[PDB]
């Protein structure tokens, strides 16, 4: 027995930079989505990951999670495992950040939301956000990645780079 | 626009009463679930209401969510939604609290996990744990609903008749 628990993937100490806590973020997520194509979980132990790391980067977070893209229909997304509190069940694609990237198939990032057209806030008092979206083989969304931030400007290209690579390990171990 | 926002629904204050919180649980999930059948949105929702709820009655949880029975697989859970740490990703019927909740279809209320012959810690700081069977109308195990807790004898049986009232609601209201 290794000593390890399932959990200890989330204990990153604080005095790791950026780069490192992201970069143990994507090894953690091959390791828990290696033994099985299941996107439910996957995506669920997923959100957590996220969740822990902006947390242990000092970013004050409020959403982490996912939304899908609907088995039936082509352009709607559904709510999909997240941490943080209750949130909006069903977007449309081209609809608020997360519909935007959707449609687009590229990755949103917007530093205040209230000053944002079609902003569809699932939280209040959310001021940033980020959206990546998870393509497919074949060039289409599978879902999108989203995170919210209480303070303004939360996110850059640091965590657009990191999240396009976290989307592609989805693609590459969920069958969706 | 009504001032509400999805989030609202565990925006709950620590002066409520166990009784009224987890009433207004009941009723929350039962508004958030009610526009659709998909069971990811629905369960996702589902561990934002049930976290909050205990962490506003002051239980030390560390994790809130869901377990799933396999399509292929009859005698297998597979991880669903949760707030918490990263967990397991599949547990057998028969094995652990949530897969004795599973085959015996009983909840299963554990004052101290260390003393569970077969627990199964995804979390290592884990000192006790709810499990609370979903049943279908014919009688069969769903997936069942997971709570831990970081002290010992967190839980008792008016959590179990909440959380079956609940695993109620998550049977009529979503499609396995
Ligand atoms: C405008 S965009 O669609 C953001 C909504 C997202 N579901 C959230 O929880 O913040
Ligand atoms: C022993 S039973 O399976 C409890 C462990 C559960 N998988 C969890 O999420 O902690």
């Amino acid at each position: 027995s290794t000593g390890f628990h399932h959990a200890d993937h989330v204990n990153y100490s604080s005095n790791l930079n950026k780069e490192e806590i992201l970069e143990q973020l994507l090894l953690s997520y091959e390791g828990l989505s290696d033994g099985q194509v299941n996107w439910v979980c996957n995506l669920s132990n997923a959100s957590s990951l996220i969740w822990h790391a902006y947390k242990s980067l000092a970013v004050d977070i409020n959403w982490a999670g996912f939304y899908v893209t609907q088995a039936s229909e082509e352009n709607t997304l559904i709510l999909g495992p997240f941490q943080g509190k209750v949130a909006c069940q069903m977007i449309q694609f081209g609809k608020g950040v997360c519909g935007t990237a959707a449609s687009t198939k590229e990755t949103q990032i917007v530093p205040d939301v209230n000053k944002y057209p079609g902003h569809i806030a699932c939280d209040g008092e959310t001021k940033s956000e980020i959206v990546v979206p998870i393509i497919s083989n074949d060039g289409k969304t599978l879902g999108v990645i989203d995170i919210d931030c209480l303070d303004y400007e939360g996110f850059d290209h640091v965590d657009k780079e990191f999240l396009e690579k976290l989307a592609k390990l989805i693609n590459k171990s969920c069958v969706f």
